[PDB]
């Protein structure tokens, strides 16, 4: 079963994969690539320092079980994850693969000028890769344009987690400030960012900082009510925004003008200052702008994770061997 490997040096490193991957070119670490079993092209990842100590073993392996669980039309997965290593002594590196999917929002909205019937589409699928990322209790705290990728058929998969500025534009505001802990509505907030620039074609938010950015979410949101004072966060940071000048709740429709009302009336179950009174993706996929796609039994949460490990102290090598297992075990997705 063990396949033929090959050496070759990628910027400042040998890389050392199986030869059914041919012609690696990086984009940094990271190689795209074209798999010859598959007849498809990939993207393959060699972490660094995967063992640097404690600590980073620790998230090592916590990082590799996640990804292995991911299994869902709207969400990437695992191609493949493969050591060069024979045994155990010489383990040190690790490998990731999935495909190289083709088009990306941000790319796509460049350039090609979306109908509300596309939108409704793409946006379900969003929406449908989240709640079952939602449901294997994590949270994206990035979802953006650059993160969604696309396919011919127009297949959409979330990307951008456990593994890897050019935007804040996305950021829940309560990320802008420092909250320290957080929703899952915080995807949320993207979610609806990304829904208004698909319809418009533009951007949402551009802000060019954090507090800049603040301001412009306050100029179509309005500014809050004291739950300000339920910030603790931080006096200063408080205090801050409160001096902020007061801006009214500006009307959705008078903003997305010649938008489905459905369409209008999602976004402003999205673009809710308290996280707390945000719409889920559950919900959201439930709402009737979705009626044509939305279907209760097909659209499936993750099942059960085993975690039992993250409370467990570990020496480093330990740790190494719990991820040697992971990687050895790992079977790969049909056809
Ligand atoms: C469903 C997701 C895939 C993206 C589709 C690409 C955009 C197609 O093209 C769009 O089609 C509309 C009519 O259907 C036209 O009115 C628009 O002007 C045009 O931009
Ligand atoms: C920009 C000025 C107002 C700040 C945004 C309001 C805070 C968002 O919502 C807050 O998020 C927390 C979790 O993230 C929750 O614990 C809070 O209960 C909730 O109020």
């Amino acid at each position: 079963e063990r396949p033929t490997f090959y050496r070759q040096e990628l910027n400042k490193t040998i890389w050392e994969v199986p030869e059914r991957y041919q012609n690696l070119s990086p984009v940094g670490s990271v190689c795209a690539a074209f798999d010859t079993k598959t007849g498809l092209r990939v993207a393959v990842k060699k972490l660094s320092r995967p063992f640097q100590s404690i600590i980073h073993a620790k998230r090592t392996y916590r990082e590799l079980r996640l990804l292995k669980h991911m299994k869902h039309e709207n969400v990437i997965g695992l191609l493949d994850v493969f050591t060069p290593a024979r045994s155990l002594e010489e383990f040190n590196d690790v490998y990731l693969v999935t495909h190289l999917m083709g088009a990306d929002l941000n790319n796509i909205v460049k350039c090609q000028k979306l109908t509300d019937d596309h939108v409704q589409f793409l946006i379900y699928q969003i929406l449908r890769g989240l709640k079952y990322i939602h449901s294997a209790d994590i949270i994206h705290r990035d979802l953006k344009p650059s993160n969604l990728a696309v396919n011919e058929d127009c297949e959409l998969k979330i990307l951008d987690f456990g593994l890897a500025v050019a935007t804040r534009w996305y950021r829940a505001p309560e990320i802008m400030l420092n909250w320290m802990h957080y929703n899952q509505t915080v995807d949320i907030w993207s979610v609806g960012c990304i829904m208004a620039e698909l319809l418009t074609g533009r951007t949402l938010f551009p802000g060019t900082d954090h507090i800049d950015q603040l301001k412009l979410i306050l100029r179509l949101v309005g500014t809050p009510g004291a739950e300000l004072l339920k910030k603790i966060s931080s006096e200063s940071a408080r205090n801050y925004i409160q001096s902020l000048t007061q801006m009214p709740k500006m009307n959705f429709a008078n903003v997305f003008i010649g938008a489905n009302p459905l369409a209008v009336d999602l976004l402003e179950k999205m673009l809710v200052l308290d996280s707390d009174k945000r719409i889920t993706a559950a919900q959201a996929l439930a709402h009737a702008y979705f009626a044509q796609y939305h279907d209760p039994d097909d659209e499936p949460v993750a099942d059960p994770r085993d975690q039992s490990f993250e409370s467990r102290d570990l020496l480093i090598d330990e740790w190494k061997s719990l991820t040697y297992d992971e990687v050895i075990s790992f079977v790969p997705p049909p056809l």
